[PDB]
């Protein structure tokens, strides 16, 4: 979940 968000941003 944390990774997904870092990538998105
Ligand atoms: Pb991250």
């Amino acid at each position: 979940l944390a990774a997904a968000l870092c990538q998105a941003l």
